[PDB]
């Protein structure tokens, strides 16, 4: 079992930020990171979500995918353990 994923961030002028993933439940892995939105030209990409921490099964979400644009989003950090 695993915690709900963050919303994706969407596209526009910035792209909007990923989600943070979730925490699991007690017994579940984390949720994943949402992926942030993509920027129009000239515009910066959104940073992915940081993923969610687990709930002790020691397996984090990913961090989201940043988006691209001028300049693209970093991605987000892994969920703790």
């Amino acid at each position: 079992c695993k915690g709900a994923d963050g919303a994706h961030g969407v596209n526009g002028c910035p792209g909007t930020a990923g989600a943070a993933g979730s925490v699991g439940g007690p017994g579940c892995d984390g949720g994943h990171g949402g992926n942030g939105g993509n920027g129009n030209p000239g515009c910066a990409g959104g940073v992915g979500g940081a993923g969610g921490a687990s709930g002790g099964t020691g397996v984090g979400g990913r961090g989201g995918k940043g988006g691209s644009g001028t300049p693209k989003g970093a991605d987000g950090a892994p969920g703790a353990p």
